[PDB]
């Protein structure tokens, strides 16, 4: 479960949030497969209740009330194709599953759901599963609220309702069997893995029950006896009851910790330093690099919701989001997901985005398709990180240095700091308020290199910067503060 099984050599996971099966599909094809692209973590493709107030906001979706695969996003036939498609470019797909619960327990009964399947939450009637009052956990809990009331207790964390959602009994083998089909199904379409939502609100071996009933990956793609890919979301930032080790077990665990650290550290709040990232990784008190997936924010706390709070680095902090996503994909410490986002207009009000609910660019409530521009941006407000050049090309950076060591530390006791991997990469950053003017040992061959943020080597020349390493592996970089995007990157693949 640890082995994100994508194509040998691809490094990264792009988060492609609420983003319709056929973009998906398209963008596969024309942008992921050819730039390098491990695979895409997909919104949950499961039936889920309509939301009317607020409008059809994006965490509707973490509401269940079937596992059809009839969403905003697409049907079934649309979700299929987009599995054959990428995977037939090389590139995998990873599913959001929403197993922890269904929807909201004080939501009205009908067919506003996005197949119109009936549920009736006040009576916990799931007839398209089907699950009844009898598969969730309202009598384990043992809050007089129902609900989850204090994070010390990892009991009610477990068995509680999360936000009032109807919480799955996930103790009967009936609830297990349920999600097990639900996640075979995808396995047999082609999905590589999972992104298990809410798993601290699971007990570690409740999701080990019903991992252990999931199907080998589809040989068409993959080797025999390919396990999917498992990686867990708990939020544990180091001062609380429930451990992200309890779930080692199982896979992978998000690692909130490290866009934590990294965002306060590349604000320079709180004293942080960027020389203090010498050590980063297990140094910095982090899980074990092969049982991490990291990134910088993630689709909850670019927005405020989930943790990290205002120190999460964003595509609205474009040119210190660069910096943070740059050094992610160049050190070695985890498995890296790069965000894919959507613009939304924030409203903040105390320091509270009163406009976090806003969902995916709509018509109407009908999901925009992603338009491409001539210059490789996106239209109709999606961001499209992952085409930013200076994001792409570390993705592709990190694809060429896999597999070589941390090397070359340098810093300036400050927060100009520079390292290498093994002899195929070295990168540099400034984030103080002064020149950076320094001859520094990249590791590297001699040769002249193109910096892969500020351009890209197109045959024969650089479009951007040029760096030439001497014979000893020496080079000057200088960046200044006032450069658009204080920092530098070459590797093997960008030698002239
Ligand atoms: C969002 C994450 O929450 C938890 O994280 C905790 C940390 O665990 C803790 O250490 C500390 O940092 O606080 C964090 C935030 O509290 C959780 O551990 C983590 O898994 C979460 N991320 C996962 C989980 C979910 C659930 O699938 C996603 O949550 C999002 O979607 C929710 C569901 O739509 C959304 O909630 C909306 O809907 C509920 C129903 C509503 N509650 C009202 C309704 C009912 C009855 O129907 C009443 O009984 C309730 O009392 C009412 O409040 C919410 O108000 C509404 O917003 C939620 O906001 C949204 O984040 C998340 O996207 C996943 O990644
Ligand atoms: C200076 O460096 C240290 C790491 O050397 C950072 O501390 C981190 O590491 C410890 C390890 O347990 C953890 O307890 C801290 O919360 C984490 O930040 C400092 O923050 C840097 O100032
Ligand atoms: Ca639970
Ligand atoms: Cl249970
Ligand atoms: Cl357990
Ligand atoms: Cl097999
Ligand atoms: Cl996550």
């Amino acid at each position: 479960q640890y082995a994100p099984q994508t194509q040998s050599g691809r490094t990264s996971i792009v988060h492609l949030f609420e983003w319709r099966w056929v973009d998906i599909a398209l963008e596969c094809e024309r942008y992921l497969g050819p730039k390098g692209f491990g695979g895409v973590q997909v919104s949950p493709p499961n039936e889920n209740i309509v939301v009317t107030n607020p409008s059809r906001p994006w965490w509707e979706r973490y509401q269940p009330v079937s596992y059809k695969l009839c969403t905003r996003s697409g049907n079934e036939n649309e979700f299929r194709d987009m599995v054959t498609r990428c995977n037939n470019v090389g590139v995998r797909i990873y599913v959001d599953a929403v197993i922890n619960h269904m929807c909201g327990s004080g939501a009205a009964a009908g067919t506003g759901t996005t197949c119109g399947s009936y549920c009736n939450p006040g009576n916990r009637e799931f007839p398209a599963v089907p699950y009844s009052a009898w598969d969730f956990n309202d009598g384990k809990c043992k809050t007089a609220s129902g609900g989850i009331e204090s994070y010390n207790d990892p009991y009610q964390v477990r068995d509680c309702q999360l936000v009032g959602l109807l919480d799955l009994a996930l103790e009967k083998d009936y609830v297990r069997s349920m999600i097990a089909d639900y996640l075979n199904k995808l396995i047999d379409i082609g999905v590589a893995g999972f992104r298990i939502d809410a798993s601290k609100h699971m007990w570690p071996g409740d999701i080990k029950a019903v991992l252990d009933k999931l199907h080998n990956l589809n040989t068409n793609w993959f080797p025999a006896g390919s396990r999917p890919f498992i990686f867990q979301e708990v939020i544990d930032l180091g001062g609380e009851a429930i451990k992200s080790s309890e779930y080692f077990g199982n896979g992978r665990v998000t690692e909130f910790k490290y866009g934590a650290k990294l965002g306060t550290v590349v604000r320079k709040w709180s004293g942080e330093k960027m020389s203090y990232l010498k050590n980063w990784g297990e140094g910095w008190g982090f899980m074990p690099s092969d049982r991490a997936l990291v990134f910088v924010d993630n689709h909850d706390n670019q927005r405020g919701h989930g943790a990290g709070g205002s120190s999460i680095l964003t595509f609205w902090d474009a040119r210190l989001y660069k910096i943070a996503v740059g050094f992610m994909l160049a050190h070695p410490y985890g498995f890296t997901r790069v965000m894919s986002s959507y613009r939304w207009a924030r409203n903040f009000v105390n320091g509270e985005d009163v406009n976090d609910w806003i969902g995916p660019p709509n018509n109407n409530g009908v999901i925009k398709e992603v338009t491409i521009n001539a210059d490789t941006t996106c239209g109709n407000d999606w961001v499209c990180e992952h085409r930013w050049r200076e994001i792409r090309n570390m993705v592709w950076f990190r694809n060429v240095v896999d597999g070589q060591p941390f090397a070359n530390w340098w810093d300036n006791g400050s927060n100009q700091v520079a390292f290498g991997r093994g002899n195929r990469g070295f990168i540099v950053f400034n984030n103080d308020d002064w020149q950076l003017s320094s001859t520094l040992q990249t590791g590297l061959p001699g040769g002249t290199y193109c910096d892969v943020i500020s351009g890209d080597k197109v045959g024969n020349s650089c479009t951007g910067i040029k760096v030439y390493v001497s014979s000893d592996g020496t080079a000057q970089f200088s960046i200044s503060n006032s450069a658009e995007d204080p920092f530098i990157a070459i590797h093997a693949e960008s030698k002239l």
